[PDB]
């Protein structure tokens, strides 16, 4: 409540004063120190002017940000930061990419919100794992598929339905309809098995070219957009992905250490006696991330930049993955490892 009275009484900083690199694809939002992050999305909304267009009451807006940040847990990977992260990523491309020529007004602030709301209340393990653990929120959303991302946007909903927090609650009962539907398809679209269904989809769309004019163009568009946030770690530079890797592993090994303890036997991925990083790593990039950041830069050749980082970040495994085998003697001049 205290964080609240400052973020409502204090002003809303000038997005420039978070940082002289804020807006470039060069900017490492992980910098930001995490109490500062709920002032600088509010920052980013006025920047992009969505809190004058929508009328966006700024005591709801400041309970909805706070709201939506203490609706993240803390596993390695799937926390806030990483929300903050995304959300900041959805701001470059707007700033950076003129989206306004291809995405209504309503449609960017939508993809904006989503990407704050895409994880919500994640507990460090995937889709699999709730249906083999038997978990409530399988029993909820198994069979329609994309548990987590279900609940998500379940999560979501709550926080606009909690008093004080509905952003969206004097819009007309059309552009409410919209926007929850928007939301919906936004935050499916990061199940990365949806981005794999319509992969051919986007293909298609790139090759012809993006009309504006076709209502499943923006769908697909949306989908593109939000799973290029969902990725956009891998878009900086190698410190960046080198961390990255280390807490999404460390998240996907406790995962596996749950499944070994449950009788199940993990993806090689996800168990720590036979995952090998590197080799995992230029896959995920190889056949996930280069395919979106290339088809990005077709439909927005501006966005050249980011699918040349990732393609050199990926080139940067293959030159470091000779320290994964132990050369000499480890640093205590010790085999007991053995
Ligand atoms: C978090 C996970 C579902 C997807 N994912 C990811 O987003 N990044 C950035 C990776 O490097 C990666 N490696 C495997 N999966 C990965
Ligand atoms: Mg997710
Ligand atoms: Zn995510």
């Amino acid at each position: 409540d205290d964080e609240y009275t400052k973020l409502l009484h204090d002003g809303i900083q000038p997005v420039a004063a978070i940082d002289s690199n804020f807006a470039s694809f060069t900017y490492t939002p992980r910098s930001l120190p995490e109490d500062d992050t709920s002032m600088a999305i509010l920052s980013m909304l006025q920047d992009m002017n969505f809190i004058n267009n929508y009328k966006i009451d700024c005591p709801t807006l400041a309970r909805f940000c706070l709201m939506v940040k203490k609706g993240y847990r803390d596993p390695p990977y799937h926390n806030w930061m990483h929300a903050f992260s995304v959300s900041h990523f959805c701001y470059l491309l707007y700033k950076n990419l003129e989206l306004t020529n291809y995405l209504e007004d309503i449609e960017i602030f939508a993809l904006f919100i989503s990407c704050m709301c895409h994880d919500l209340d994640h507990r460090g393990t995937n889709n699999s794992f709730q249906v083999a653990s038997k978990s409530v929120l399988a029993a909820l959303y198994s069979s329609e598929g994309s548990v987590m991302e279900r609940h998500h946007f379940a999560q979501a909903i709550a926080i606009l339905n909690t008093h004080g927090c509905n952003i969206f609650d004097h819009f007309s009962r059309k552009d409410y309809q919209r926007m929850l539907d928007l939301m919906r398809d936004i935050i499916l679209a990061t199940d990365l098995a949806h981005h794999l269904r319509i992969f051919k989809d986007l293909q298609k769309m790139a090759e012809v070219g993006y009309d504006r004019n076709n209502k499943q163009h923006h769908r697909l568009l949306l989908c593109l957009l939000m799973t290029s946030c969902d990725l956009s770690d891998q878009t900086k530079g190698w410190k960046t992905t080198r961390k990255i890797a280390e807490l999404i592993y460390k998240e996907f090994f406790s995962q596996g250490d749950l499944e070994k303890a449950m009788g199940n036997r993990p993806m090689e991925m996800m168990d720590r006696e036979k995952a090998y990083i590197p080799e995992l790593q230029i896959s995920f990039m190889e056949h996930i991330a280069m395919p979106i950041y290339k088809l990005l830069q077709d439909l927005f050749p501006k966005a050249a930049e980011l699918y040349e980082r990732v393609a050199s970040n990926r080139e940067h495994w293959t030159k470091v993955s000779h320290k994964f085998t132990i050369r000499g003697l480890p640093s205590n001049n010790s085999l007991d490892f053995l």
